[PDB]
């Protein structure tokens, strides 16, 4: 597959503004939802912000603000769909599953073979990817540049790959986070790409998944 040297889905209008999950352990929902939002736009839909709150409240295979799985949200969006953020706003606490108009359903999801950054690049050239990484102190304190700091000890935070590029010959991934616009580079982090460890920088390549429509 012919792969461009750089991709930034924000320049294609496929990312809503950065969100802030707050103190709630809902990264699984933010990571799933951003990938669905972007794919809806990429396939020809209108860019719409979709409700992580509905995932926190309704995806009983996951644990609300106590953690969860991107794949549980994809399965739920396949069967039952997802409402807009406008109709089902994020409050950062679990409540009852509230009935709201559904914006869309998806058809399923796929994984990428683990520990293969060039395979992650092939999918990232086509859509936003959900990934899970090992966050520790150095990642928490990231402000700008290409991150190459130390990592946490466990896979503990779901984020999204929204593109990739290089600066002065150093390749990176563009990673969307859910810690508000005041963290990092307007809410994003560039993480070193094509590392010696095939799991990627703090594990970016360990468990990539992405939704599919049709
Ligand atoms: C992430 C966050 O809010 O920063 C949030 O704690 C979360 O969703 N964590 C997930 C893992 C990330 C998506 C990588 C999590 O805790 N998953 C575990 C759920 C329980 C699964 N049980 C077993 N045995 N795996």
């Amino acid at each position: 597959f012919p792969v461009p040297p750089s991709v930034d889905w924000r320049e294609k209008g496929a990312l809503v503004p950065i969100k802030n999950q707050g103190r709630c352990g809902s990264c699984w929902a933010f990571s799933a939802v951003a990938s669905v939002e972007a794919l809806n736009k990429i396939k020809g839909g209108e860019l719409i912000s979709l409700s992580e709150q509905m995932m926190v409240d309704c995806v009983n295979a996951s644990y609300g603000c106590k953690g969860g799985r991107q794949t549980d949200a994809f399965k739920y969006i396949k069967v039952h769909g997802i409402a807009s953020s406008k109709d089902y706003p994020y409050v950062g606490v679990q409540g009852p599953c509230q009935p709201k108009e559904i914006v869309l359903k998806i058809s399923g999801y796929r994984g990428i073979v683990r520990n293969n950054e060039k395979y992650l690049q092939i999918i990232a050239s086509q859509q936003v990817v959900s990934i899970s990484i090992k966050v520790g102190k150095d990642f928490q304190h990231y402000k700008s540049g290409i991150f190459n700091g130390t990592c946490g000890d466990k896979i503990n935070h779901g984020v999204n790959v929204v593109g990739y590029g290089s600066e002065n010959g150093i390749p990176y991934w563009i990673v969307r986070n859910s810690w508000g616009k005041g963290w990092g580079e307007q809410g994003y982090i560039r993480m070193r790409r094509n590392t010696s460890n095939p799991a990627g920088c703090c594990g970016v390549a360990i468990t990539p998944t992405f939704p599919v429509i049709d």
